[PDB]
């Protein structure tokens, strides 16, 4: 018997329970795919996630879809969006609001919403690319976390 | 009503105990390539994990190095081993125990240690079989683990 051991005895069953409720919210492992933390936003924010994919993400009651970007913002300064960006694909993100996570860690510690006129400046600027560049297209072009939080809504 | 969310609260403060439990055994994200289970297996184990490279996976207080291997028995019933299977690998592995954890979920289920002795078996197996197929890589094979229990020195 030892000092961690009886951390992993004193911790272990709000775990357990943690993990209870992710199954319950849609989410296998906790400990896998970011699942430990994207349980927090949905929690924090009521949402449902899609399975699918990679297309539209969350969707909320009332039957609205979303779309779902994080960072962490001790590694990253901006979201991913798509590392092969076209036409169709910005025709495709322009239609539901985005929700984008902002973690320090596991934790979560701020979450904003731009609907889809918020993203506008960004998307009439990678199509107009897509066809300046010769049809080519944008290698996850990303969306600066400042610009985020001066242009959407802080939902937490 | 915010039923799960109070409840998300009330979890928290244990699960980033726990977070800070894991960095201090060099897992930097929980909720990353299995972060929450490997820690379980060293915290049990009190095996120390080597980085990227070392080859060997583990490695005790008195410097015995280890093959650590993990499988969730409700997907997999065999632990995995190397995809270029080839006498070099085999040779790496000859030269130590192998570590067993078994999975059930977020949560192990039992662990096991092989000595070198144990393994011979499978070893042997492979190299001839490398040989016998004009020198061909053998693709991943595994390890039943009713031969890891039947076998090997159950830890946990
Ligand atoms: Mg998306
Ligand atoms: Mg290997």
């Amino acid at each position: 018997s030892h000092p961690d051991l009886n951390k992993l005895l004193e911790l272990w069953p709000h775990i357990q329970e943690y993990q209870d409720l992710a199954l319950k919210h849609g989410i296998n492992d906790i400990f896998q795919d970011n699942g430990g933390k994207l349980l927090q936003v949905l929690l924090i924010t009521g949402l449902t996630v899609l399975p699918g994919r990679e297309g539209n993400d969350a969707v909320d009651n009332a039957g609205q879809e979303y779309e779902l970007k994080s960072i962490n913002i001790d590694l990253t300064k901006g979201f991913s969006t798509h590392h092969h960006m076209n036409p169709v694909i910005i025709a495709k993100y322009r239609q539901v609001p985005w929700i984008f996570a902002i973690y320090r860690g596991i934790a979560i510690e701020a979450i904003y919403r731009l609907e889809p006129k918020d993203l506008e400046f960004y998307y009439d600027k990678w199509e107009r690319k897509w066809y300046s560049d010769g049809h080519k297209d944008i290698n996850n072009p990303k969306i600066p976390v400042k610009y985020v939080m001066e242009h959407g809504t802080k939902i937490y």
